[PDB]
């Protein structure tokens, strides 16, 4: 159920990590492959701590090992954008998030940090919040998630919730090694809780200005693969890793702008969802790697789920496109929540949506070019 | 027989723990949920460290998800009561206890300490103290009491009661893990023992004053439960977890005033008891989260138990409903204990109980409104 | 899968080491054997920590069971040629590289480094600079690569390379302990990364001047096949372990001189690649201690290689014997990449081949003498 | 999850019973014990085969451990009632189903047969023919159903029900054993199916005439009972194995006589229910040997069961408490159907009381004496 | 890997199975379900020896539980259509092949042998024979194919497809077996051959005039999962059951007539094909349970498959839709292959689509009412 080399000894591993480092520094570049869903990772050795991101070098990697190139130069090159502190290596190691680029210096077609960047200079003086719940679960090595009986089922659904017991809650261990992680890292990370599913778990990450909120949530996931691998145990971001009467995994947004926090800000909150409501179709595409076809298991219209043709909302509703929550109606103002996002969906582009779709008054079927 | 997250390499989660947290603080949510017996906890991250609870702002979860609320508002809301230093994060983090109340701010059914502080408060001038002792058994996770033979049972009882040897205590571990704990978090715990079945513990929580013995005894029972997780193994709170000559389980209570711990106040207790005698019906029902079906297994009138249908009372009387220590007699004042409570009574509900039939006379088979 | 010798408590063995030294220094000799490609080792005490390479001792030893030496003389002399500090044991201990010399004081046949010492002492002036990439695979005692599934193969390629996650990074905690003893010790590493192929990983050394370079690289493998032995498994360097579409090891090695890091030193690159064109079979025979019968089976010009039997060259080419890195390219000076030395290759070797084909301008199927 | 004398060798068993047996018989005596739902049984050696049940001998054994007498005088005696082939030894060897008298030749409480066939001889002339549906479940020394996940649940039902593989029929083996040692001994089986909870099946008798009803089926639950002890599993007859979504276990009866056996015997039938509509609490009384309360966990209206509390009736009705099956509407004639039975009944008692209530047109809540 | 009830002993069934039966005979009803895929079985007892399938009487089931009815009248009605030899009961047991039909007589919906029988009887001067080979692939009970690596893959194909060998054939028992039952049965088995993905097999039914190529096919199909069932594994007819490079499932057909069997038939065949090339759409939807998805899967066009989107024809053509045989081409006469079919397929459709499309001339979206 366990991955093989979970099972080495990590006494001696701990051991090693103990020895003094001396003066050179370990840094670790971390870019999304050519799936748009994967990571990989990348190991150098530094004369000295660096300061800030714009001290590190530049690097590269053969392109054509990770389905981004092919031919005769399939070479790409990698350009730190953010920088955190590294929890598995401590200080003063860092880690290093980057953006890809062709041999021409053109960004590579996975590379939506580019665009995205751009759109949100365009709307800074606005300040766009976000605020994002990223849902996974917990499987062994076997395809079986973590904790089940063999080739069985647990009990129904209904006491794992937010639940606490050695027959509720499955692999808390991981939960808390990376929440811990986490806050030394750096990473704005809100809060956690079991969800429905036994070895379903959450976190939420936020309130992120701008740009931040990508580079914040694909730290976090690689973290959350990092711990996972130390403990030897799979993360899975399927938004319906079990068929059947299982619940699936969501990544739900929460959005607001300077207009909308101040008092009165709910005839802006209207405005936004309105204008929302009438690119339903172009939003399911933004929302999904595969374009829409992953979301489709999730957003079948049962349990707290809405149907993925049709578009709704409302105030307290937990079976709408968007939510507004009762206490944001109350006070009229705050923010308003998406729950369309499916689990696996990529924090660049749905922030990218938005920005144009409600700030920018975009329409149609395509994204302006600028 | 022990969970399978249990098997995880827990020197990785202690070298992750090991990280410096930094400036952020976790608080940890506790609430009872719609069974009135389980448990359910959430965490979120704060700015900074809180010195009171009214520091501590308000939350909600889905109570759909807890069989606490159904239909198109199932939003809930928590509200912090008290405060502990958390044990497993160590400090600056802390544990909440929380109120739950419906959408409307109205309390929830299971919301028994609503009607207890006001209680409480009524006759705050009298100082009640009160004292518990918490019986519990532990199970693996195959429903099969820890430690014993594999579809078989351990040898008669008799050298299990506070036994000492590999072969009389069973999972000491636990105990010794849970009492720390307690003690490191600020619970007010008096003692523990082994008892009379194998696997089966005690402790003592005590004295406390008005509301407080209630939370105190929850979060006991939230320790207890995490560290249970922790170890692998399951902590149930049924009466008779097994059927035939083995024992069950209590949640015997003290009970004393002002007067009672002054001089000659031997005769406010008995004054007290017999005021009790003739509300037999009502605490059986108080005394029970089913209302007595489950009391029923273990107050059978065999070994040193009370019959459910009969009251009565004596002076160091174990097998009577209440029972005057005999110091007590001697020195003609005291407390008295009530034997009656099961395992998994509600504390709130017995003190609010006992405090409206002794103090404010109270009569009939409903509470009073005021 | 692993070795028996590595199922023992490993925690006796920390507590015996955390004994406080006293005064003494234990030094551990390193040297090659007859094979060309094994290392051997030996432990003696000092009086007091030496303070240079020059302090230390000469020792002997039986060249008759290291296949060194046969007949009534077996005996074998070591002469210390590098110091670093021991990761192992920690300061002030060292750890000391070796050469062999026969017992009438004429190198040994495996004794490579006392030519290559002369040969770059002879062009010291030019600052011959030299980095080189180790690849390797992890093994079980089976002879079965680590973490592959018993008598099975894992998935199709395209998922490890620089891969994270429990499924798609086989035996991280080997690699992490080994670069941190490489960073304690002294050696001069630059990076890692996972490869291709699964449980395959890699290293960078360098860049080293002169003989140095050799020094490092062994002790290097010297530290990963004690970290190996001390998680139990076996660190392979054969260039093609597995059959079939999995893929080899190689050593890269990246060489340039004082001329081509100044400007427009590209016209010296070229001069040093078409110098080297002409010697394709001489070099061939070089870097491999079968005399090329090993490189035989990873030189076949399918995947990411180049033919055995054919010469070429090229600006990013990735399937040439030499390829000169497109940033080199456009900046007219820097390095050159030679990718046909096999994982199992001698670092003297290819340095002292380099280097006369270079820089001395040898020709023919024979070194010279001078 | 077998039992241990289950793992003992079997060849060795075979070769024993591959002896030819001689001029000596075995014979053994089956009764039932003082709970009125297990079986014991007793063997004896006899000179020479007996051919009718009138030449076997009357026997005794100590009722102090049986639970069916206690004191000075608890001796017992069985007097043969009917005889079979035996399936586990073969011929000439015979099984015996015996009556239980008391020291003072007085039948025994758990002693129905008794009754039961004078109430039988009563009305011989009418002829009245039974049939029994007898459901049970195969269940492993554990506790826990065979064939099951362990500590879990296999996929929801739908699937299992007359099912064929390995994955939607457990325990075949058993089924086709019991099934030919029946027809061997000469029991009157008419057919079985697996049922739909996984692990249930189904087996029916009959048609049979008067008192050998339930003669027939107690030497088959006898059978099963051996076979399950020869295979190391249980078989239990209990209502309501599994709590919650999981179906119980039946004892449907069919019922008839010469009356509505011929043509537009429907009227009879009809008259038949109308009687019975009148004594629902008698016949539940009657149709448990706890007096109703075990089924009572099955009998809750859901699923394909009635309300315990309601009677009602029905052609092709499968909710109801008498089903008329369509086939006998269409053609006026036939038998009727009740589906009030437990699986634990005992047919003696279920017998008699459709005897009494349709044909003697007793009425009250006692039976009449004669 | 292998189920629970597979580990029982099974000399202990052998042993019961060896008792005499007498003069009852066992029949077993075999019938298709609501999925259209999987199959329903249950046995009863008869009087005497059925010599033909008049003789069976009828029987009926509860169609809420097998997905075929639901309501207040979900009985449903089996009707005897074949009659074969058990071989799990040998003789005088038998095998029972039935028709489904609803309440009221009419035929479900899964029921297409009703209509299929009558449109081979409008054709039966012309005496069509048909033909099929079934592939199948064994399957653990954890749902990898059987004798794979563990979470792993075995090596590349090419040495499976007919191999013999520990290491190259994988449950040859279960074939052996099935083929010597379908020979005792009386099923017109042809013969069998491994598959070129290990655990992949296949068998060939035929030559079969008219609607006795369904029955004897799903016949064949029981058989071989009751077999399966015996030895503890899991045959499926998925066309894909594992994922990339390695091979699907089909149900290549062979059709011919008298015309296309005498001299210069091949003018026949060319017709039926010429006819056949105008309704691909209408086959593919006639070839698959779920309309043609499942198929969609296997037809892509790689490997020895057509594509599901195009229509193609030729001789000794592997990788068209319908294939020639060289042999028929070159005397003139014989049959034609089609090898668009599923592996899950219906007989009946695919036979009756075939008639409609070739012999009746049929054309058009829907099919005639006659
Ligand atoms: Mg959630
Ligand atoms: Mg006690
Ligand atoms: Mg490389
Ligand atoms: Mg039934
Ligand atoms: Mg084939």
């Amino acid at each position: 159920t366990t991955s093989a080399s979970s099972h080495l000894n990590k006494g001696i591993k701990q051991v090693y990590m103990s020895l003094p480092q001396g003066e050179k520094v370990q840094a670790m570049y971390i870019w999304i492959d050519g799936t748009g869903e994967g990571l990989r990772c990348k190991t150098r050795t530094l004369d000295s701590e660096p300061k800030c991101v714009e001290e590190l070098p530049e690097w590269n990697f053969d392109g054509s090992s990770t389905l981004q190139s092919e031919g005769s130069n399939s070479d790409m090159y990698l350009v730190p954008a953010a920088m955190f502190r590294d929890p598995f290596r401590k200080d003063p190691n860092k880690l290093v998030l980057c953006e890809v680029f062709k041999y021409n210096r053109r960004p590579a077609e996975t590379n939506l940090r580019h665009t995205c960047k751009r759109i949100m200079d365009m709307v800074s003086n606005q300040h766009p919040w976000f605020g994002m719940e990223q849902e996974y679960t917990l499987m062994g090595t076997d395809g079986h998630p973590f904790g089940w009986p063999s080739n069985g089922f647990p009990g129904p659904q209904g006491p794992y919730y937010c639940g606490v017991g050695a027959d509720r809650a499955y692999g808390r261990d991981i939960v808390e090694a990376h929440y811990r992680a986490c806050l030394y890292a750096g990473v704005k990370i809100a809060g956690t809780n079991a969800e429905v599913m036994p070895a379903q778990w959450e976190f939420q990450i936020g309130p992120c200005e701008g740009i931040s909120m990508g580079d914040h949530l694909w730290v976090a996931r690689f973290i959350l693969h990092r711990v996972c691998e130390d403990f030897g145990v799979i993360a899975t971001f399927d938004p319906k890793p079990i068929p059947g009467n299982w619940n699936g995994a969501g990544c739900h947004t929460n959005f607001s702008t300077k207009a909308m926090r101040e008092e009165n800000g709910l005839k802006y909150i209207e405005e936004a969802i309105e204008k929302l409501s009438k690119r339903h179709q172009y939003h399911i595409r933004a929302y999904d790697p595969k374009g829409g076809l992953d979301n489709a298991r999730r957003l079948t219209g049962f349990h707290e789920t809405s149907n993925i043709n049709d578009f709704s909302a409302g105030v307290a509703n937990r079976s709408a496109s968007i939510r507004i929550p009762r206490t944001v109606g109350q006070e009229k103002k705050g923010y308003f929540e998406d729950r369309r996002p499916s689990a696996n969906c990529d924090p660049f582009s749905v922030t990218e949506a938005l920005i144009r779709t409600c700030l920018l008054n975009e329409t149609g079927d395509e994204p302006f070019q600028y």
